């Protein structure tokens, strides 16, 4: 219920990266297999800076296929981007545990116990039951859950992470903050109370039907022999565990502290009667995002992107699509999943769609002269062909289509806005309603409808957009 007030999204370029698997699907690669000099593969970001939101609209967000820097929201152009980033849930019940993860998991329970720890007779698999049992059974070993602020330790080991793995130099303290402490959340999100900090504290102790009464970000500080030795950066969201960022003292390499912390959280996301893990190699049992429908399909029969990460739209074999997949307000970002018959053998339609001769992008150059000649909103026909050579794409695999954009401007309903969608421009001494659409200026208009095919329409409507006319 809580107002989602949000900057105009915008697309940003941080171009820093074998030649022929950056491009998300084959056609594109074989069309451009021989000019790859003249291509320009840029590292875009399509986002927004959230100014405030409630925990339960960020996890909407992630559930569409977003991701916050401190308190910028955003998500990679799956069709255009050379890294292409899959949105990826796991639940703890069905993770498949690999020799390699027991073997992480037999040397940190005998590493953090003493000798004298007889353990119990946890079966091999159960690794909750191992991470639970030798961690409350360790007088060497713990962990802190503790608000996402700033201090200084934090900031030192990540220097000294990011020096050490990531070879970054360029790190101040006002990065880390932005990165790291910066959350576009309330102050209880980030706060908290005490009780919910010590309820939290004790999830190896939490018992089923017991809630979690903290839902926000939270730094989790790895502590060993007085030490801090990693600091996990999650957000704890009611469906789950959505994992920002993690940081790890290099000495302590022999630990694999990666691996560590996911089967740490989803042993916490399990205990917290918790259901899913939002990543953000070979072998998972997981599920991931199709962004085209807003729903989650197992990761097993979809090789494509366990091997080359290719885009994929499910589809059916029997059906021929005329234009892109119509998102349904109302169960975008609602974690739904794929029916789990395995009689319709889904086809990958992303091909039809996005390909070379796809039918999206003459769909969406008629829908943009449309709405440009129509009702004022500046769309113009971009991608007449030639995807590859500013402001956001017409053609983006997870927005909103432009034709339902233009049918929302033709059915009307997008007057269903006005009345509470509010705006605000800072140089007007005040936030204003939104009385007539039509009557907007074409920048504004430009701005609602980028808010509209990002974020969606029913979070639009309890939206409050942050504009300046010098952008």
């Amino acid at each position: 219920s809580d107002r989602f007030v949000i900057w105009a999204p915008s697309m940003h370029n941080e171009p820093a990266a074998n030649m022929d698997q950056l491009f998300a699907l084959d056609s594109w690669a074989h069309r451009y297999m021989n000019k790859m000099d003249v291509v320009k593969i840029e590292n875009c970001t399509i986002g927004s800076f959230v100014e405030h939101m409630d925990v339960a609209t960020y996890d909407r967000m992630c559930n569409m296929g977003f991701r916050r820097s401190g308190k910028f929201l955003y998500k990679v152009d799956p069709l255009r981007n050379c890294c292409r980033l899959y949105t990826i849930r796991t639940a703890p019940q069905e993770l498949n545990m690999t020799k390699e993860l027991k073997k992480c998991i037999s040397r940190f329970a005998t590493r953090i116990t003493s000798e004298d720890y007889c353990p119990a007779a946890v079966a091999s698999s159960d690794f909750v039951g191992k991470i639970v049992n030798a961690e409350m059974n360790s007088k060497t070993f713990y962990t802190r859950f503790e608000p996402a602020l700033y201090s200084e330790e934090k900031y030192h080991l990540f220097v000294k992470y990011q020096e050490k793995v990531h070879q970054d130099y360029n790190n101040s303290p006002k990065s880390f903050k932005r990165f790291l402490c910066d959350t576009p959340f309330g102050p209880e999100a980030v706060l908290g109370t005490q009780e919910s900090w010590e309820q939290l504290n004790n999830w190896q102790r939490m018992k089923p039907g017991e809630k979690l009464k903290h839902m926000g970000p939270v730094h989790e500080c790895y502590y060993y022999e007085g030490k801090l030795i990693a600091i996990t950066v999650s957000d704890i969201l009611p469906s789950g565990i959505s994992s920002v960022y993690f940081i790890w003292d290099p000495d302590y390499s022999k630990w694999s502290l990666g691996k560590l912390s996911a089967l740490r959280d989803l042993a916490i996301i399990q205990r917290t009667n918790l259901q899913y893990y939002y990543l953000g190699k070979a072998n998972y049992g997981a599920e991931v995002l199709d962004v085209c429908h807003s729903k989650y399909i197992p990761l097993k029969p979809i090789q494509d992107m366990i091997s080359r990460g290719k885009l994929f739209v499910i589809g059916k074999k029997k059906t021929k699509v005329t234009k892109e997949l119509y998102l349904v307000d109302s169960e975008t970002g609602r974690g739904e999943g794929f029916p789990t018959d395995n009689v319709v053998k889904y086809k990958n339609i992303a091909e039809e769609i996005y390909g070379v001769g796809g039918c999206a992008f003459k769909s969406a150059n008629e829908s943009a002269l449309e709405l440009k000649e129509l009702y004022g909103i500046p769309y113009e026909e971009e991608d007449l062909d030639t995807i590859y050579h500013n402001g956001i794409p017409n053609v983006v695999p997870g927005l909103l289509p432009l034709w339902e954009l233009l049918d929302i401007m033709q059915s009307g309903k997008i007057t269903d806005l006005e009345g509470r969608l509010f705006l605000f421009e800072i140089e007007t001494e005040g936030i204003r309603p939104l009385i007539n659409f039509y009557s907007e200026p074409p920048n504004v208009k430009k701005r609602i409808c980028d808010v509209i095919r990002l974020f969606g329409f029913e979070t639009c409507m309890k939206a409050v957009i942050l504009y300046s006319e010098q952008m």
